[PDB]
């Protein structure tokens, strides 16, 4: 009996196969990166609007500057003279909880609230009573009538092309309530990608509800952020090498030493 | 005085900027993933055929099955119950030398030969005399009589869209000479991506020769393989989680213990 | 205001300090690797038997061969021509759940049962009724009649030097109950290190119960396995380099390809 | 035919074996961590003074504060809410070149100079003429008449127990020359460990010269720094968790954004 099982790619034949589709057919059908992701991650031939949406998610998450945890760690690692893979990985390892984990957390929280049948106002008043933050809501500067253009771009695409967007509709009702009190409590990019990704899996027609719930549960949205942000982290590595930036050492004046 | 310097992304303003292009303009111009890569890695607005070529490279390198070093390690790590990032990274760390390093090695070797002015026959004779293998040449089963379809797809796109392909032309002449002696010494997918990527940087019009050479030197092609193959490794992680595969332990019958 | 806070090491003075102890005093007091770990991980000057016990844990977890997940991944990564750090890390990243996570899981499970006041027989019954495995119990070949020598070495040391071993005593009572039914349900090395490490934190006198519980909760035992097994993984890296082992590729005959139609 | 080969540890039998020594014998012989390292890394039963030296190396490299590249990255990773292994590894991945690479670089540079037969004065003038720094030399504050105490501890142990220290002797002659012009150009702890480790391998009696050279070449000294510093990095992870330190984001005022024009 075989010790390994695999479902995504077969390289043994005359031609490379991605989830049952020969590579020449992947190109003939113009599936793109989005469609290759649909085959390798989900073993589905996704509709073209789903492929393009996935590509849009990767584009909007590609980078968010050098100050965030992962980009900062990659930069330090490049400045210490390390190779591309080590530097990228040093940054990627910061991802999953407080940094880059909100896509997954927003998808789960909004799905749970929606599936439980609680209306948006009561979801908001419950989270306010329990003292818990709504994942995927809030921005430091952007506000209801000063939108995050990444959210706008995704939202226009999703609402036009998806057969339905019930979770996004629910999240937007939450946003109307939260922004009535504090204008900066908008549906942020992590919240938008999270809910729209659930809407894609649940309504594109390629998944049963059980499969959609499983892919969220095992971390498909963490995968999206990781693959997307890897573009920016490789870019930071290349940039630090070209800028001939030397070894970094954090300044002592920014560290409080509280030893016994 | 600032301790860090950065050139690729500015998130401080009203709108996210990738190398001077606001994110809304990235989408208006239909830049795609390849165009976002051009901005973040090279700080250039690349021509559309260059953007599509980059996307084709990522698609053909997305996965090559579960047996290769990195996929194997990712699978083991997923089967040990680890998270997506740890599992991906365990596989990525196998990349750069014997596994996934040939795109970079072929680009460098072919560029060095071409830039030195030596003709293809002279290059083959130089390597045969020095006992050194030509990187990007050779296949275990494909040959001049039985072509690799990923090579055919990439080669046809490049020859139909690029304004010039001198390094590819040079490598195809080397292939004619090597395959005349040993038919399995074809220009392989790593060799093709490597030389075609140099052709894109050198001839698309966005780079000086010094810039093109610098990007190859600091590891742009390692970046392409890593970003591309990350798609397949995330896919393997998700697959092992869905297949509910348990802890792996290598069989003792496949290990020779030669202790003192 | 400072953006970072740190408690373990001060390198700003002319002499390096580990948790309030100058490096010359660390050597003068013969604190060793175990005592340096006590300072850097716990900010305590631990008793000498605790320092030695920590060193014994690192020695028994140093390696368990090339077949386990992490050593295997390290070997593959070395055979792919990668550097020492990449190869080590590729293997370390397999640690924490099904591989190398049982020290932490056993410490937590036994501590929870002990702290709840349930007696060993009632803990075994509670787990059998809930269909949950007892972490740190069970071995493929070792038994009540064929002991695990790492367990024996650790247990012999602990009973000779620890002022009290209430959690190990509790775990050994659980072992008597499980081995009476099935001979192979022994207290294994992960179970032993896990409960003995809790006993050290709780009874050496350097920690309050709240501090001992916190160090277990934030992953001190994961740290022990990781630091210990890093010795073996670096050894595997060096070994593969000396053996001039070439690129590995898993055989197709050992893989079942179950792609869609 | 077997696809793998291994020399360091056999777990198949009744008792775990480290390079031919059963685990009960490892403890009965009081081998310690240094002796376990000698078995697993080198497949040798090293003399006790060599085992002790290895342990002293791990103790002196255990940590050097939170500001250095690797500790800083581990701290960031812990503050982002990640697990111990991810946080440790994020820091370890910074090691090998500009950070933590000087033990290996000093061992190789001093060995090459010594093996080539060039005298210490001529090695110093060559490096000045070529504009290359001597690896394992230099200290921000200690100097020839104000020694570094980690160097003093290790150097005394080495000279007191090793049967011969020709590379250390050569490095000390280099130090006398460098410090005659710039007092802080002392043999630092990376230089001391690097040359003393070569002296151990070459003179303890357990290795042939070919084996000693091979272990330096394949990265034994990188291994020492990595294993040693892992202790401090795990310590930083635990510390950040106890201090309940929140998500870090680097301040914009410390970053110069020089993007291409809009």
């Amino acid at each position: 009996p075989a010790s390994f099982m695999t479902s995504i790619c077969d390289e043994r034949g005359q031609e490379l196969i991605y989830a049952g589709m020969p590579i020449t057919e992947v190109f003939k059908e113009e599936m793109g990166i989005g469609g290759v992701l649909g085959l390798l991650w989900f073993q589905k031939r996704l509709p073209k609007y789903s492929c393009q949406f996935i590509e849009m998610c990767l584009m909007v998450t590609a980078d968010h500057g050098p100050a965030v945890s992962g980009a900062h760690n990659t930069i330090i690692c490049a400045r210490a003279g390390k190779d591309l893979v080590s530097s990228l990985t040093s940054g990627l390892l910061t991802i999953g909880d407080r940094f880059g984990g909100a896509l997954d957390a927003a998808a789960k929280m909004f799905s749970k609230a929606f599936d439980s049948g609680i209306i948006p106002m009561e979801f908001v008043n419950k989270m306010k009573k329990e003292g818990k933050l709504i994942m995927g809501i809030g921005h430091r500067v952007k506000s209801i009538n000063n939108p995050d253009m990444r959210v706008q771009i995704l939202k226009d695409y999703v609402r036009q092309h998806f057969p339905a967007t019930p979770l996004l509709d629910y999240a937007l009702e939450v946003e109307k309530i939260t922004t009535s009190k504090k204008p900066n409590l908008i549906l942020n990019v992590d919240g938008l990608i999270g809910v729209a990704f659930v809407d894609m899996l649940r309504n594109c027609g390629s998944f049963t509800r059980e499969e959609a719930d499983e892919y969220i549960d095992i971390g498909a949205l963490n995968g999206i952020f990781v693959l997307g942000r890897s573009m920016g982290f490789i870019g930071h590595y290349l940039d630090q090498k070209r800028l001939k930036q030397g070894l970094y050492r954090h300044p002592w004046d920014d560290i409080s030493y509280v030893l016994p």
